């Protein structure tokens, strides 16, 4: 029906406001003119509310009757290469990130991080990639919202192919029509990404695929969250499958989508 951190209710039916960020506004504007137009929420421009700038977006939940939502962060890498430079030259030590790390694996921090009670953001995000499916499969499940109002973010150690398959199995609750529609949509999104002028020219970091379905078997998938999507310099391009090595700006986005399609196709045959 409706999603209502960065989000505020819109006056217009079927819309939602997201706090405006310059990289995301730039990306959504380009995307409305790109092959990927239909694969992302409609962007209607910027509006002012309480002296603050908001993106006016399609409410992706509007068409659905009690939507189930799964957020799937795409890519082998989940931070910008400029974070690695900033961490080397002027590290901003993060005490919060030390605690969240220690909570999962007490042996994960180094002797020096224990002494600092703090880690760098890139170190934290790299660790998060390795205990989840990000490093190996190129995506990870971030969270689910169920039709029963229940929600979960308890997926930080969901890593193996079979562990991911079991989360989707529980998410679709044996609805063969929803799974088939999800797979048809992912196949069409992959085809669109492989021809998109935007996609070949941009490093797509920290974006998600949002899976939405309802008890009426309606099913949609959209790309969201372009806050860390940045253009490559002087007409250089990415293949989005080859391994990341600092300098090459590769994000493994399509490695992730390939594996995600493979897992849902496997689930469909179970
Ligand atoms: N256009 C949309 N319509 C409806 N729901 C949306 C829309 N965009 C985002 N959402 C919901 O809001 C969540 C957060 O979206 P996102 O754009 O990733 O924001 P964020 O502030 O970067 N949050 P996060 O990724 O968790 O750090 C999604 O997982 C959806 O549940
Ligand atoms: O999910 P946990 O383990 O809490 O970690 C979050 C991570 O999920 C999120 O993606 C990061 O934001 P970003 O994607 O804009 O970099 C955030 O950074 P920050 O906003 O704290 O700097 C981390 O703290
Ligand atoms: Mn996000």
């Amino acid at each position: 029906g409706s999603h209502m951190g960065s989000f505020k209710a819109a006056g217009t039916s079927g819309l939602i406001l997201k706090r405006c960020s310059e990289p995301e506004r730039y990306c959504l504007a380009r995307l409305m003119a790109d092959a990927l137009r239909g694969c992302v929420p409609a962007f209607h421009g910027v509006v002012e509310r309480d002296g603050e700038s908001y993106l006016q977006l399609q409410d992706l939940l509007d068409g659905f009757d009690g939507p189930c939502v799964l957020d799937c962060k795409m890519g082998v890498r989940t931070y910008l290469e400029e974070e690695l430079t900033k961490a080397r030259e002027r590290p901003k030590l993060r005490k919060d990130m030390y605690k969240k790390m220690l909570a999962v694996d007490p042996e994960a921090p180094t002797e020096e991080e224990h002494a600092q009670r703090a880690v760098t953001k890139p170190r934290y995000m790299q660790w998060r990639e390795g205990i989840s499916s990000s490093t190996t499969l190129g995506f990870r499940i971030e969270g689910i919202k169920k039709a029963d109002g229940s929600c979960s973010t308890d997926f930080k150690t969901t890593r193996s192919r079979e562990q991911v398959l079991r989360v989707f199995e529980e998410f679709v609750q044996g609805d063969e029509e929803v799974l088939r529609r999800y797979l048809n949509r992912l196949q069409q999104i992959r085809d669109t990404l492989e021809v998109s002028e935007f996609f070949r020219r941009h490093e797509v970091i920290g974006s998600s695929l949002l899976f939405v379905h309802d008890h009426c078997h309606r099913a949609g998938v959209w790309l969201i969250d372009f806050g860390k999507t940045t253009p490559l310099p002087d007409g250089q391009i990415l293949d989005h499958r080859r391994p990341w090595e600092e300098g090459n700006r590769e994000d493994g986005y399509l490695l992730g989508l390939d594996n995600l399609i493979g897992i849902l196709a496997s689930l469909a045959e179970r």
